[PDB]
């Protein structure tokens, strides 16, 4: 091994060969400000405000200089500090600065750098960015904000492997979209929804459906019905001031309750049904031993994928729903005649952490089930505009007939944890036995890498489980298992990278490791359950043994599936 | 005691009767917006934004509602959240949006109500508030952000009872103001600060200096030395996310040390200073027996106020410096010829929690002996501008020989500490005996209220003693004392309400209880001290035996005294 000896502020530092400056002076009680840096991706160099000068007398960039052998170098020197207040000043010289009006108030990384610079008279007054601003669906872009750091671009095309956005122009009107300027539904995006996550101004945001949520309240004669994610109430907590990974399951729903909603549900139900669905569909399938291999159509994103890019899959995916679908037809076809409210007169309104579900809610294939569609960040917003104080609330409980939940489906919002259910739940449908003990948990499919295989032995017989997280690692099997080298039964994937907990609809964060913090807040959510199998649910029998009698009946096959349309349209 | 039976928002609530139904609903967990309410203030109803709605059906205002037996109200009705909505709207439809130049950015309330409500469009667009900036001193008034919520002008008024500024015209055109748009200086102000602590948007702010500091370290051949005040060691950690209370004094001292300063230094040996100097002229005073009762010089605001609305009291003021200019004069005079450097090449910077020593460090009598002076508020802008991580710094001691200090000089931060400083040493100097045990604390001088009073025996003599903070207490014991009804020994006045922990430099906080903490943390920080008497220090008697040989010399008269001059102009 290398060790390396350099000097910083006049105090002697051992870093390892090879990291950038700003890395090394991380343990250092230190922090260099910069805005084009990411811990996810390469460095860029564009916003060139991490400068600071070595010991020749001229300014380097800290975030892509490797560290050499003896060199000092200072950060607090006063020509540092002005060469970051002309360039910050020269940044909000052409920024429309409505920030009563901007999504990303309060959040924005621009406007605390601008406060934590002392920026107070801008000397230079003139031209402005002045675009015009138009919809593209649940992703809202206003080029007035754009500081072009490039963070969108490299995520969409070195992480996500799609291409969907590049800039455009050039000097001072380079503006970064789509060819021609068209929506991005026709486009070649596939929502996933990474580009909201890591833009550090307001030029990226959600369309927002407040206004019909609070219409919909107001009117007397609609009855609201309200369902949370999963990953939800694992991050929910960051905006109050708490550490990822607190469960606050019950304060969320004491919030809910008294936010005027008339019914709080959970998912957990629809997806136990799913995964039933699911596994009785995977039996199936292996007792034929047709049509291998066999994907989950869990994710939107993913479908989205498949009918854009690869319509040849389309025969080998699950025919199943979405579970928030799933839900919206129990909730607009079984509750509803039970309860005695007409169909008419019920909405339904969720929570979820993803941004591909606002998509999702108006194709018109679901018949309208689900009505309107939030998120984590809404529901925050909400709870701040009610004045209910998140911190000393009283933790509750779901209401009936459907909130009670199972272990199995506490596990979605992380990679692989619906494989983790599906193996859960095929082992007592094979076998015959519950496992017991140990043999419950599959570690096997544990972790944060790209590809995760897993040779599943099931009474003799052996199965091979496929997960891939994120879409590139998908492009990556599809083109292995187009090659033949090998064959799966089994495999799912997630467009977002480390699964749900890491969509577009999750609280912006700044720590560099709050996946792993996530990862154990679920998992430890998961331990403290009695119940952690699928099946072992009471309720899902009773929905069952009301009103279809049996698991992908015909009854089932019209309300609880659907079918996907090529959209690979030719040139 | 009588109790009040009543329903809010569907949960029942018992409260005594007359409070209102905003102050009585805070304790349910629920807390609803305002801007024209403070603690401290009676309710004046001018932001008609802590609206509610009652049984009736009509719009009525909590801030100034007393709650009677039986009514039904609620707070997440759509109407209210409507009327919100546009209230909000019309406030910042005439609203300058510069939130970058703002020094108020990231603690703005009317920012943070902008962002709750989830403003998106404005939809009124029109003639905006277009005044002119003017100058005014250590205050910066711009009146193209102000509300009219009328806080400073109450502030003024009920409290300070100066009469400083006052509303103007009228209609949409209505503005605060001085009379005929005199500066501040000409005008009755006193120049306490307490209308910079409660303003709530930008309009009212501090004249900052960053600048020269920066110019200042920047020049190679000029050495800087900085003094930190007592009462910033109990409020900094406020600004980083602590809670209030918490001894920083190491953190502080390192994130000085990397500042770029050359030295750093405690004003608490100048207050030692001060304090046997004011002891020597009190046994002086009783030993001759005239000009009584005698005031302390330690606050300028107190100065200021003799000068301008009482000038017959000027011979009876002590004539000691106050400890900055104390500490000043000891740097440019004894510590330049021991170091070696020229008087002109010495650069000093303070760090105070008060508004007035910015105008007190510009008088032409004191001989410019201070340079440039601080706030807290611009020493936690200038730590969180050079990166340092205040958490995670380590603790590192004061330089030498001026940084050691004493008990007796850390409890000015708190009405009657200062007295309390001063009654040990006359104790001492006069009986020969120091004090032992828990006979050291004086316990009739701690407290928050109006006016202390105090009949203090020593050895069989009696003295009596009052304390009054707050400028209108201090109206109200000068009255007293000009009635004649009863002779006092030594009267301290500080002008803000609370001592020199509510000063104008202090960070913002919400919390209604700021002020216990602050006084817990001071009194544990003076108990967690090896020393607690001010003669007892040693470099204090070192700097008498080398350079004035006796406290009140002709030495001491011509570099730690000085005169004052009335200021009423004659009309
Ligand atoms: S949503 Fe995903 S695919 Fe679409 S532009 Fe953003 S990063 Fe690219
Ligand atoms: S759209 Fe957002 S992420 Fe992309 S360059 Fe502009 S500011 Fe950066
Ligand atoms: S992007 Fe940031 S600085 Fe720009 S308007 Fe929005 S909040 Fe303000
Ligand atoms: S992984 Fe989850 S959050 Fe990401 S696109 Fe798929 S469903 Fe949405
Ligand atoms: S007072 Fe508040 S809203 Fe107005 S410009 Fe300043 S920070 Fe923005
Ligand atoms: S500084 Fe004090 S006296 Fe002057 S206007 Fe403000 S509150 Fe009134
Ligand atoms: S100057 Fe500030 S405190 Fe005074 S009325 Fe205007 S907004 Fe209110
Ligand atoms: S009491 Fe302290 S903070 Fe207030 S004006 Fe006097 S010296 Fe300044
Ligand atoms: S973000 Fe580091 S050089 Fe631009
Ligand atoms: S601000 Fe409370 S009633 Fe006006």
């Amino acid at each position: 091994m290398n060790m390396v000896m350099l000097t910083i502020d006049g105090k002697q530092v051992q870093v390892e060969k090879g990291t950038t400056i700003k890395k090394a002076a991380e343990k250092l009680g230190i922090e260099i400000p910069g805005l084009c840096d990411d811990n996810d991706l390469k460095p860029f160099g564009a916003c060139r405000l991490c400068v600071v000068e070595d010991a020749r007398g001229n300014l380097v960039a800290s975030c892509h200089t490797p560290v050499r052998e003896g060199m000092v170098v200072k950060t607090n020197s006063p020509k540092v500090l002005k060469a970051r207040r002309v360039i910050l000043e020269l940044l909000l010289s052409s920024h429309n600065a409505d920030c009563f009006e901007c999504d990303k108030n309060l959040h924005c990384k621009l406007q605390k750098y601008a406060y934590e610079l002392n920026i107070r008279n801008i000397r230079f007054k003139g031209e402005k960015r002045n675009y015009e601003i138009k919809d593209n669906g649940p992703i809202y872009y206003d080029p007035n904000k754009c500081i072009l750091c490039g963070k969108c671009v490299r995520i969409c095309e070195e992480v996500q492997h799609i291409c969907a956005i590049d800039f455009a122009s050039r000097g001072f009107k380079a503006y970064i979209s789509t060819p021609f300027e068209k929506p991005l539904l026709e486009s070649d995006c596939i929502f996933c929804g990474q580009c909201v996550r890591v833009c550090p101004t307001g030029a990226l945001a959600e369309k927002t459906d407040i206004e019909r949520i609070y219409e919909a309240i107001s009117d007397p004669n609609k009855v609201v019905v309200v369902q949370v994610a999963p990953a939800v109430r694992v991050a929910l907590g960051e905006e109050f001031g708490l550490e990822p990974g607190e469960i606050v399951t019950g304060k969320m729903v004491a919030a809910l309750k008294r936010l005027g909603f008339d019914k709080v549900f959970d998912t957990q139900f629809a997806a136990d049904m799913t995964i039933v669905e699911e596994t009785a569909e995977l039996v199936e399938r292996l007792e034929k031993g047709e049509n291998f291999p066999m994907f989950t159509s869990c994710c939107p994103s993913w479908i989205l994928a498949v009918e854009k890019f690869y319509p040849e899959l389309i025969p080998n995916i699950s025919t199943a729903r979405s579970p928030q679908q799933i839900f919206g037809a129990i909730a607009k076809n079984y509750y509803a005649k039970k309860i005695g409210v007409a169909r008419e007169n019920m909405f339904v309104v969720s929570v979820m952490p993803c941004i591909g579900k606002k998509f999702e809610a108006t194709r018109p294939e679901f018949n309208n089930d689900v009505d309107a569609v939030l998120t984590t960040r809404e529901l925050a917003r909400m709870i701040k505009e009610s004045g209910i104080d998140f911190i000393k609330l009283e933790e509750e409980n779901f209401d009936s007939p459907l909130g009670e939940s199972t272990g199995a489906a506490a596990i979605f919002g992380v990679t692989g944890g619906v494989m983790e259910a599906a193996l859960r739940t095929a082992y007592s449908i094979m076998t015959g036995e519950e496992l017991e003990g140990d043999k419950i948990e599959f570690t096997a499919v544990r972790g944060l890498e790209g590809i995760k295989e897993a040779e599943v032995d099931i009474k003799g017989k052996k199965v091979r489980i496929a997960i891939a997280n994120g879409i590139g690692n998908a492009k990556k099997l599809i083109e292995k298992i187009k090659s033949g080298e090998t064959k799966y039964d089994f495999v799912e994937v997630m467009a977002c990278p480390g699964g749900c907990m890491s969509g577009g609809g999750q609280p912006y964060t700044d720590d560099p490791e709050f996946r792993k913090k996530r990862m154990e807040g679920i998992y430890k959510n998961d331990r403290n359950l009695p119940k952690r199998k699928s099946h072992e649910n009471e309720e899902v029998k009773k929905v069952y043994e009301e009103y279809y009698e049996k698991p992908c009946g015909p009854k089932a096959h019209e309300e609880l599936h659907t079918h996907y349309h090529s959209r690979k349209k030719e040139y």
